[PDB]
Parts: structure tokens; sequence; C-alpha cells
């Protein structure tokens, strides 16, 4: 099914979810988790929140060896680095990919300002895996959240090796001078407001016109299933994302669950592919998604 | 310059029998709809040469009464779309009205197809221009709008809903594809709204997808209006005769606004009774 | 010490009225000066020259606006003009008259109907250079109007042009340039506001000021003097857009203008306390926003 449509991009089959831990702990029970649950969700590994004040390289070197380490059973653990503008963005990456024993899933970028950033990040991550001996690229995922990225989206996508733009609500917000009330960073306003919509849905027709799966910010809320699954939902039948990121695991099968493609829409794609393009998309959907595939 | 004053409804017809109908019916209506000749649906397997000469020859004939009647060539992919073109644009006797190009997937495409177009035009002896209606129904072709609305001969932006929505690997519902979500997606009103906005700042007429409600004049009178007066969309596609006369009607200047442009800024005065006399309405 | 030179990495936003008001003679910028006198520079004053100047008058009412602006009259130095457009053949002899005429008080220049990036660049050219002539240290602010297709599809272009503190959404000449595509319905509310190419428009606009340190501005209620329908306005193109200033054409639309686009009381209250202790560039945002639109400073 993949070799006979093939002239084109394939597009990537990445998990509904990705849900984010600073602490070795977190890390640990993230990827027990995935576990329990099968990789239905990737685990961010984050430096950019998660690194003190001063502790950047210790930070990293955790990172690196709990993503090493035979505690990540499905090779489904990323790391998020710092911005380009922090000094420690380069060391994060030299660090992380040098040390993670070529399980390393993606490499998450935050709060790049422009186009330049972003290609600079990923010419440096390439120049640091080869340097590693690394096979493929590392994929990246990067955060769409200040005006330059938005500006600069399109450009942004046709980036090598991105998989993911990830939205990032929060940070978006706080550079509008106030313009963008309190209350639109909360649904249903993240899906209403003029320019929260004007900028979600740029950031999915730019990943989506480049093969990228669109991811979307978190919910705020961390334990209502109805609230999360409704922010999930929302996401993926009113503006396109793919993806969305999880901050609390009771938040992980609700994002899953919202995302996954009809049982009987499954069904049907099974046995039309029996014998198109479209249905082979859902059937992988459903894998990466824990669905049984007849 | 001059915008085009240009029929609200755009009927597409694939077989010799459909297009001689639809002719038919523009001697009936009036020319208040223009016929697409469809060698993109329309065309067998690997029957295009056969086709563009029986889409030629219809369009070259005298069945073919009001001189709008265009054609849709195979998409810029197609090893046939060349072939399509030197066919029609050679045998329509100079009476073809456009060319409608399908599923171009950036400006690059348009720009040679146009090109190519306008080569054989000329090579043909024709005086004027060929027209050209291009479809916007990939993610390329509406990244690249505004450029795409920048080159020659355009007259029409097409919006492509089905071929747009099945480029997105599933990230837009089938219910999106239908009204209402196909006026309320963020997606959807995105890149209409871009076309749109690409078209009027070009002087190029922005046109709408079918209803795919084949009968019911409530409902395809409901999609023509929403794109008129939603979204600025000054035609529509029509894939069945009874879709017509709802679409020119829900296109059609208010009969009092008609009345007040007669009497007679001046330009939007004159747009309007123009596209009183392209709609079929009684000028005063 | 102070808040202004203790945050200099970037390019500090500008704290500009909510309201502006427009007034084309003599006799109504005159009150419309007084009544920043009664109310406070709660609103700013714009000298329309480009609506105001009669047939063949234009230098007659160019040296009216710069002869009011540079007076006696003008106490809070928050009067501006609106010149014609780049394509009118009075815009620069307005900017000459104007700028050397204002004796320093010009607050800022309001620039209509350019139709590219280009024609906005040489009018702020233009400006630089007359100012600098008639003795002026800082430049001259300029408001560029948003209401051409050109304009729109460079409005990115445009934020990026110099001494730009304003970017202003005029609605009606954007709606005329659309072959009557846009209907009438959608020039007032609630269509002004829902219509896919004004919402297009607003927020592209919005955004593109936004992310260049410039207010954006909203366009007129049409409703002269219903409070409540003008408070209306302000609340969406505030709270749904991001617009932080709209214009005034009527004196009874100043105060539901400025009240709508007020930071909330509580909201103040904390800015002062947590900026007195001194994330910080949004307090101080909200404290300065507090006193341009009248409010106790704490
Ligand atoms: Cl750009
Ligand atoms: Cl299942
Ligand atoms: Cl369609
Ligand atoms: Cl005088
Ligand atoms: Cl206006």
């Amino acid at each position: 099914n993949d070799a006979l449509f093939a002239g084109e991009k394939s597009f990537p089959v990445l998990a509904a979810c990705e849900h984010f831990a600073g602490s070795e702990k977190l890390i640990g029970k993230a990827m027990d988790l995935q576990v329990e649950y099968g990789p239905v969700f990737d685990v961010t590994c984050d430096c950019e929140d998660g690194a003190a004040a001063g502790q950047e390289r210790e930070h990293a070197e955790m990172v690196a060896r709990m993503i090493a380490s035979d505690r990540n059973v499905h090779g489904r653990a990323g790391a998020r680095i710092h911005d380009p503008s922090h000094p420690a963005w380069r060391q994060d990456v030299d660090i992380i990919v040098n040390g993670a024993g070529g399980r390393l899933a993606y490499i998450t970028v935050p709060k790049a300002t422009n186009s330049g950033q972003v290609a600079e990040v990923i010419r440096y991550i390439g120049d640091v895996a080869k340097r590693a001996g690394l096979d493929k690229p590392v994929p990246v995922h990067v955060l769409i959240e200040t005006h330059g990225a938005l500006r600069d989206v399109f450009q942004i996508a046709e980036l090598p090796n991105i998989e993911v733009l990830d939205f990032g609500l929060m940070d978006f917000v706080s550079g509008h001078h106030g313009a963008i009330p309190a209350a639109a960073m909360r649904s249903p306003g993240q899906f209403e407001h003029a320019l929260l919509v004007r900028a979600k849905a740029d950031m999915v027709a730019a990943a989506l016109a480049n093969g990228i799966v669109p991811a979307h910010n978190v919910c705020l809320n961390l334990k209502d299933a109805e609230v999360i699954a409704s922010d999930a939902c929302r996401a993926r039948n009113e503006f396109g994302f793919l993806r969305m990121w999880s901050i609390y695991p009771a938040q992980i099968q609700p994002i899953v669950n919202a995302m996954r493609p009809d049982f009987t829409e499954v069904e049907d794609a099974a046995g039309i592919l029996v014998a198109y393009r479209y249905f082979w998309e859902v059937l992988q959907k459903a894998k990466v998604t824990g669905m049984a595939v007849p």
C-alpha cells in the first residue's frame, strides 16, 4: 500500500497525543504509561520548562540518558530544547543527539521569532546528527507561538525534516500587548477570537500544505475528560488539527479517542484496501490511535 | 481595467448528449449561464483525443448559439492537457469562450498552461486571447492564489471544494464538504475568503463550487446566497439543469437597485446594470 | 530607575488615546479642541483635509488646519491631520503647509487610500524631509489607512515602514473596491464583524499592526448618538478583533468608545502593585492605557 502510492511525500503517521514531562520521575512515569496504553501518545522530555536556572547541562544529560535507556520501550520519546535566543539550545541539541543512543524520536523547537531562527536550528540539528553518525535525520517539531513565526509559517513549513507544527496559544497571546483578552486563552475563545482563528487556521493550512502534522495546544483542564475531549474535538473537526499536547496523564485517553477515526470508517477502509490513499491514511491513523485493524 | 461581466452560473456537461441539451437550454433561458464542456470528468479512460475532438466540434457547431461554451481540459500533470488545448483551440472555430484549468498544484503549472493556451491561440490566428478560468483546489494553488491571480488572461478563479478537501489527509471531515460546514469550517472559510480576496484584488470573478443537492431549489438558492452575500462569490457552478435558475436568481441584483442604477461611483451602477443584463433581468 | 528606561531591548508600544475624533471645519476643529480641555486628552483630534477641503480650496483648508493646530486653542497638542491620498495632486502641498505651519504641535499625519507599500513609503519619506527642514527633532508619527486591496495585500510590508504608530481600518473605501461583491448590509453591524472578507481584512490588519508594535484602529460607528450601539461596536472591535483605538465622527461617540476600550478597575489596581514591587512590560502598558483613557492611576 505504501510502495503503490509514492510519486509524492508520505504524510507522517504520528500519535494523536504528545505528553510533556520535565523531571526524571515524570519522564519515567510517562514512558511506563506508553507501555500501559501502547504508543498511542509520544513523550516530550521538556528542557525549556524542566531545566533549572543553571542546570541546563545536567537536565539535557538526564533527558539524553532517559531517552537512551531501556525504560524508553517504544522509542517514542522526543525532547523540547530551549528557544533559539537562549544560549543553551545548541548545547541541548549536542547533548541529546549525541547521548540519545539513536532512539531520539524528534526535537521540539519553541519560541522561534522567524523562519531564519528555525532554519538555523534545523541546520544545527542536522550537523550534530551527521557528526554523531545518524543515518536518518532527526524529525523536528516547530512551535508557532510568535508574530514572526506565524507571519513566516509558510516559509517555516517548507524547511527540511519538519513533521509537526505546534500551536503555542499562551506565548502567542502574550505578544499581543494585551489586545487579546485572557478569556480568549481558554475555550470557547481560543476557537472564536478572530486573531486566534486566523493564527490556528494559517498554521494548519501551512502544515497540511507541506505534509506536516498540525498539533494543538494543551487543555488547561487537567482532569475533566469531557472538557479535554471537547477541546480535542473542536481542534480536530473545526480547525484540522491531527495531534494535541498533554500536560497531565488524565488528558491522554480523551485526546487519543477524540482524534480516532470512526469504527465503521476503519472497517470500510480495510475492506476497500483488500482490493484508496485516503482509506490507507484512515487505517494508519487507526493503528497509531490504538484501534484494532481488521 | 473593466471588471468582467460574466453569467452568474456555469453549467457542466461531459457527454455530447448533455453538451447539446445545455446549449439548447441556453437558447431557452438566454445566455444566463455558460456551458463548460468537460474533458476532465467527461472523457473516457484512454479516449481523450476522441472526446476533445467531440468538444471542439460541439463548440464550433451551429448548436452553440450564444458562443458561451468553454471547455475544462485535463490537469497540468495529466499527459493529455496539451492535446486538449491543441484540439479545442484549433477546432473551436473561434467560438471558444474560455478554458477551465483544473487541479494545478502551483503558480508555475497555471502559468505553463496559460502560456501554452496563448501560444496555440496565436498560432491558430485568434485575435483576442482565450480567457482562462483557474481552479483553486489544491494546497499549492491556494498558497499561490495571489500569484495565480496576477497571471494574464484569467477572468475567473474557481473554488474546487471537493479536491481541496481530499488533499487534507482527512483533517477536514466529510460534514464540511456540504452546507453549512463548507461556509463555516475555518480552513474552508480561509480558503474561500483568500480566493475571493485574490480574485477581486485583480479584477477577476470569484466562482463557487456546486451544490450537491441537484433538484431542491431552496437548498441550491441557499448555497448561492451564502456564497454571494457572506463570501463575495459572483458566479457558481452547476452540475444539474435544475440548479441554473436558483443560482442565477440568487446572484441577481435587487429590482430597486437596478431601477436606481438606470437613473444615472458611475462605474459601480454600470456594473449593476450589466449584471442585470447578464442575469436575464428586465433593464429599464 | 523609571519603568520606561528599565525596558529597552525592544521598541515601546505606543500609548495612544482609545478614540480619534474627526472634524473638517475650523468651527468643529475648535469645538473638538475645547472638548479635549473638557474631557481631558482621552481622544485625539484629526483635522480632516481629505474630506474637509473643497473643490479647489486645498491650500486654504490646509492653511486653516495648520493655523488651528499651531494655535493656543490646541491646548493638549493631540491634534493631527488627514492629508489627501498619495494619488491626489494636493498631498505634498498638505504636508508642506501643515508640517511647516503646525508650530511643532502636529501630533500625527493620517495617510488615506494608499494602494501599495511603495506609496506609503514615499509619503513617509516626504513627511520626514519636510519635518527635518521645519526643524522638528522627533519624526512626525504616521497613521496609515488600510482601505484598498493593495494596502491590505501589503499590510505586513506597510507595518514595517518607519514612524507608523497607527493602522486605520477604512471599511467604506475597502468595501467600495469590491465591485459590489460585499453588500451594503455588511458595512454595518453585525456584518462588518462577520462577513468573511471583512473578518479577513480586519484580522490581517490587526495582526500586522500588533506584530510591529503599531496600534490597530477601528472604523467609525454609523450610529451617531446611541451610546449602547457605539459601545457595542467598540467592544466587538476590542474583544473579538484586537483593535485598541476607534474613530469618532460625532462627539456623542467619544465617551462610549473610551469607556469600551478602558482596562478593568481591578486590572489597573493590580498592574500598579506589580510595577511598584518591581510580564512587567504588560502591566506597564495597562497602567499607561488607564492614564490615556482618563482613569485614576494609583
Ligand atoms: Cl512573509
Ligand atoms: Cl477498534
Ligand atoms: Cl467541488
Ligand atoms: Cl488660515
Ligand atoms: Cl470607514
